[PDB]
């Protein structure tokens, strides 16, 4: 309500060589057929080349990089032992896909599913 314009700058990749290098240097979030930051599939190289050079992708990456500096409260405060040896499963006693997190012991998972940590993520997925 106090402006009518803004500045301009560019630091994005340019050409197939830059996009392939950017994918390799960020293999944990970017790939030859999917971008996790923008949670979108890239069914062909022409879509991959357009997506990684898009102004929308660059803004999404800038926001994601700023968010990727901390996290909210979680009941997983301390640990020492557990009633089961599960360490690579997908059960509710070890992980939560709504929040995309894992827990050391079933009691921590039970505490998470009834605490504010889960509810904060309900609103995140909902909106
Ligand atoms: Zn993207
Ligand atoms: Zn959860």
């Amino acid at each position: 309500a106090d402006e009518f314009g803004n500045g301009d700058a560019l630091d994005l990749p340019v050409g197939k060589d830059a996009v392939n290098s950017l994918i390799r240097e960020n293999s944990h979030i970017f790939s030859d057929t999917q971008c996790k930051v923008c949670s979108a599939v890239l069914i062909s190289e022409s879509q991959k080349l357009a997506h990684y050079q898009s102004r929308k992708h660059a803004n999404k990456v800038r926001r994601y990089m700023a968010i990727n500096q901390g996290e909210d409260s979680v009941p997983a405060k301390k640990f020492k032992a557990a009633p089961a040896e599960i360490s690579d499963g997908e059960d509710r006693s070890k992980c939560c896909p709504v929040c995309n997190m894992t827990f050391s012991s079933p009691v921590v998972a039970e505490s998470h599913y009834i605490g504010k940590t889960h509810i904060k993520n309900l609103r995140l997925r909902e909106q």
